[PDB]
């Protein structure tokens, strides 16, 4: 039936698709809309870009961040610390492995025509918080091995590029 | 158009992966079994579940012989048997089992059986042992791991058979 498929994929929690939802609801004008190569840059998104921005979302460093998060993007992630300000809490957590990091999609969305690169990759990482003066575990654990799954809205300039949109979420990997 | 049929093609996750199968109303299927629907969906949290993922992560086969039929036992007999070319055995455990509900019911189309497909995910740990002083081999005690599950049901007038299972792949961290 048509109606499993539709409801498979408006209700999915894979940051890909979560992603790809919020960009419609062909791929031949996006690559040469840059001139760089995408083999070239792949690997060059995970010998860079990616593993500096994944430290830095998970440790809680707003100043890399705000870099190359978007005006939207990095909002949402602003406001995803008040909790952990109110809290009276700090991120204490860092990535172990990041494993899984290609370029899915290519389009270009509604507003104007700017073009963008969907990159997603799997992480392995742990995610605790320890309380902002005794130092103590306010909760997370280090035993427990966590694996993220995430998905960037990429853009560029005519340091580097920009992101767009951004996700974490959970892999169904174990590994 | 491509994104929609993509994902359903690619995706892992166990229920619709045990769904891509079966698609090669509900109101008939119930009735058939007469027995209720909510009644059965609290005995599956209750008894068959617990049951059956008991034996599952433990390896216990003489339980599984008697919920899993010929298609799906081979498979996870063929599985065993590679645990033990390694000398290793299973020694999982459950730790927690949450999500437990009848997400659909449907006639498969070689012919009329009635069917009822369960959706599942779990914590629970990953541990294997080997033969002589039975310590480590894979796994680790104090890893949490969450799994989704899938299982397809129907019955032969302790009750009901296992025809499709497949197991592993939670998003969820908790
Ligand atoms: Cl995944
Ligand atoms: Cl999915």
């Amino acid at each position: 039936i048509q109606s499993l498929k539709n409801k498979l994929w408006d209700e999915s929690e894979n940051p890909l698709i979560v992603v790809m939802r919020k960009i419609t609801n062909e791929s031949s004008r996006v690559y040469s809309q840059f001139k760089f190569s995408n083999e070239s840059f792949t690997r060059h998104l995970r010998e860079y870009i990616v593993p500096e921005i994944l430290e830095a979302y998970v440790k809680g460093d707003v100043k890399v961040l705000k870099k190359w998060f978007s005006e939207a993007p990095f909002n949402v992630y602003a406001a995803q610390q008040k909790i952990f300000k109110e809290q009276d809490v700090y991120a204490d957590g860092r990535i172990l492995d990041i494993r899984g990091v290609e370029i899915v999609s290519a389009k270009l969305l509604a507003p104007q025509d700017i073009p963008v690169l969907v990159v997603g990759c799997r992480a392995q990482e742990i995610n605790l918080y320890r309380k902002k003066k005794t130092g103590e575990i306010a909760a997370g654990d280090e035993a427990n091995i966590l694996m993220s799954s995430y998905a960037m809205v990429f853009t560029r300039d005519p340091e580097g590029w920009k992101i767009l949109e951004f996700v974490r979420g959970g892999s169904r990997q174990f590994t």
